[PDB]
C-alpha cells in the first residue's frame, strides 16, 4: 500500500499566511517547502541549500532543480516574493517570532542565487523560524489568490511534494506526491519505510473516536489521550514532546501578583510531580524550562533554582487573597491541570474564582485581555522550537504598550539578557543568554515551569511515524510494511 490515513482536527486555513491551529500547520507542511528544517540539534538545508551569516543578516543559497507544482522553477525571487507576502500577510504576532519584527529587508538576487534577509534589529531566531510550515515557500500563482489558498490548491502555488488532489471540507483532505518533486530535505536522521504517495488527512471529532476509528482500522494513525493508551500494543504507540505549560501571573500595579511574596506562595502550593500526574497520567515530562531537551538551548547551563513545596508559608501568605484563575481546557483532561491548582490555591485559604475555558476563549482573555484576569497556565505550541518565546511573556513592553509581555512583569536581569540573547553573534552565546533569562524569571517568581505534554501517535502495523528534533508541525509519515 502507498497510502496512509491520518487521524487530525478540522483546519481552520489552508493558507501558510493564515495558520493559526495545528492542522494548518499540517497541511501547509505538505503543500509548501520550508528553506530548512528541524532535526535532531539544529535545522537542515529544505528549500534552501546553504546559507551564511548570523542574528543581523541571513542569506540563503536556494538548492537547484526546485520546481512549483506547474513546473515553475523556484529562483530567488519566487522565495524572496513569498517571504515578503509571509511578513504582509500572516499574524503580526508569528511575523515578530519570525523576524524579531514586522518590517524586515527580503531581497533576492537571482544571478547570485541567494534571498539576503536583515532583520530591522538582531534576530537570532531567525533560522529556526523559517523551518516553521507557516514559512514555505508560496508560488506565484498562490500569491496571485491569497483568498483562495484559504479553501484548497490554487493550481501550480505548491513548492512542498503534495498537491491537495481532493478536499470534502471539514472531513477529508486527500493529497498526492507530485511525480515531478525531487528537492527532499537533507536530513541528518535516517527514516526507514516509503514516502506515502497519498496522505488523507481526515477529521475527527475528538480524541474517543480517533482511538476508537484507528482499533477499527477505518484510520492507519492517529492521536490519542493519555487514558486510551492501554487499549493499543506498545508497539502502536509513538510519544514525542509537543505543548510546553508555564504559569502566567498578572504583576501589574494594584494586582495581587504585582507583589513578589503572593507568586513564590503559589510555586508553595503547586506540586509539580502531582499536576504532571493529574495533567498527563504521567506520559509527559516534567521541565525546568521553557521546552523539552530537544528545544534549542534547554540543556544550556545554568539550571533554573526551583521553589521547593511549603505547603504552610503559603497558607500564611495566601488566605483571603482574591484570585482571578483563568484555565484552558487543553490543561489537562477537561482542564484537570487547572482545578487541580484552584484546589491548591483553596487549600491554603485564597479567595480563588476558576474561569476554565475553551482556548479560544483562553487566548482573547490572556492576548486581549490581560488585566481581566490574575493567574494562568500557559499551554504553549512552540512551532519554534526556541525558549524565545516563554521569555517573552516575562520581558520587554507590556501588551498593554503594543508588546509582547502578557505578565506585565519587570525584571531589569531577564530584559538585559532577551537583548543580549537577539543580538548574539553566537548560538553558543545564544543558549547562555536564554538559559540565564530562564533562571533569572524562575529565582524572581515570574513563572514556574511546569511539564511537555507528549502527542500520542496510535498507529496500525506498517505505519512509522516520526517527529526529528522537537518539531510540532513536521510529522514524517512513512510506511514500512
Amino acid at each position: 500500500t502507498s497510502t496512509v490515513r491520518v487521524g487530525f482536527d478540522t483546519p481552520q486555513s489552508l493558507s501558510p499566511f493564515n495558520a493559526l491551529a495545528l492542522p494548518d500547520y499540517q497541511t501547509a507542511r505538505l503543500s509548501y517547502d520550508t528553506l530548512v528544517r528541524r532535526d535532531a540539534g539544529g535545522v537542515v538545508p529544505g528549500l534552501a541549500a546553504s546559507w551564511t551569516g548570523d542574528a543581523a543578516q541571513l542569506t540563503f543559497t536556494i538548492r537547484d532543480g526546485a520546481t512549483c507544482s506547474d513546473g515553475t522553477e523556484i529562483t530567488p525571487t519566487v522565495v524572496a516574493d513569498s517571504l515578503s507576502a509571509f511578513a504582509k500577510n500572516a499574524g503580526p504576532s508569528t511575523v515578530v517570532d519570525t523576524f524579531g519584527g514586522l518590517n524586515p529587508a527580503i531581497t533576492a538576487d537571482d544571478a547570485a542565487g541567494t534571498v539576503m534577509i536583515t532583520p530591522e534589529a538582531p534576530w537570532a531566531d531567525l533560522l529556526a523560524a523559517l523551518s516553521v510550515a507557516s514559512t514555505g515557500i508560496v508560488c506565484p500563482a498562490g500569491l496571485a489568490n491569497l483568498d483562495g489558498l484559504n479553501t484548497g490548491s490554487v493550481e501550480g502555488a505548491e513548492s512542498g511534494p503534495y498537491v491537495l488532489s481532493e478536499v470534502e471540507p471539514g472531513v477529508r483532505y486527500t493529497y498526492e506526491l507530485r511525480d515531478d518533486y525531487d528537492s527532499w530535505p537533507e536530513w541528518e536522521t535516517t527514516l526507514e519505510g516509503e514516502i506515502p504517495k497519498t496522505i488523507e488527512y481526515t477529521v475527527v471529532k475528538d480524541p474517543s473516536a480517533s482511538a476508537n476509528q484507528i482499533l477499527s482500522g477505518q484510520l492507519d494513525l492517529g492521536r490519542i489521550m493519555p487514558d486510551s493508551r492501554s487499549r493499543f500494543s506498545d508497539s502502536q504507540l509513538v510519544s514525542n514532546p509537543f505543548g510546553n505549560f508555564y504559569l502566567v501571573f498578572n504583576e501589574r500595579e494594584g494586582a495581587v501578583f504585582a507583589d513578589e511574596k503572593n507568586r513564590e506562595a503559589v510555586a508553595q502550593v503547586l506540586d509539580r510531580d502531582a499536576f504532571d500526574q493529574t495533567t498527563t497520567d504521567g506520559t509527559g515530562e516534567l521541565t525546568d524550562t521553557f521546552g523539552s531537551k530537544a528545544t534549542q538551548c534547554a540543556t544550556a547551563a545554568p539550571r533554573p533554582a526551583l521553589t521547593a513545596l511549603d505547603e504552610s508559608a503559603a497558607a500564611e501568605t495566601l488566605a483571603g487573597v482574591k484570585i482571578r484563575l483563568l484555565g484552558a481546557q487543553v490543561v489537562g483532561a477537561a482542564g484537570a491541570g487547572n482545578t487541580y491548582l484552584e484546589a491548591a490555591l483553596r487549600e491554603a485559604g485564597a479567595d480563588v474564582t476558576l474561569e476554565n475555558v475553551d482556548i479560544g476563549t483562553w487566548a482573547g482573555r490572556v492576548f486581549g485581555q490581560p488585566e481581566s484576569y490574575d493567574l494562568t497556565v500557559f499551554p504553549d505550541l512552540n512551532f519554534t522550537g526556541t525558549l524565545t518565546s516563554g521569555i517573552s511573556r516575562f520581558t520587554g513592553p507590556d501588551l498593554l504598550q503594543n508588546g509582547g509581555n502578557i505578565s506585565g512583569a519587570v525584571s531589569e536581569t531577564a530584559n538585559a539578557l532577551a537583548q543580549q540573547a537577539r543580538t548574539a553573534t553566537t548560538p553558543e552565546q545564544k543558549c547562555a543568554a536564554d538559559a540565564e533569562a530562564v533562571a533569572a524569571l524562575v529565582a524572581e517568581h515570574h513563572t514556574v515551569p511546569l511539564l511537555v505534554e507528549s502527542f500520542i501517535y496510535a498507529k496500525r502495523d506498517g505505519f512509522s511515524v516520526t517527529m526529528l528534533g522537537g518539531s510540532l508541525d513536521d510529522h514524517l509519515f512513512r510506511i514500512t510494511k
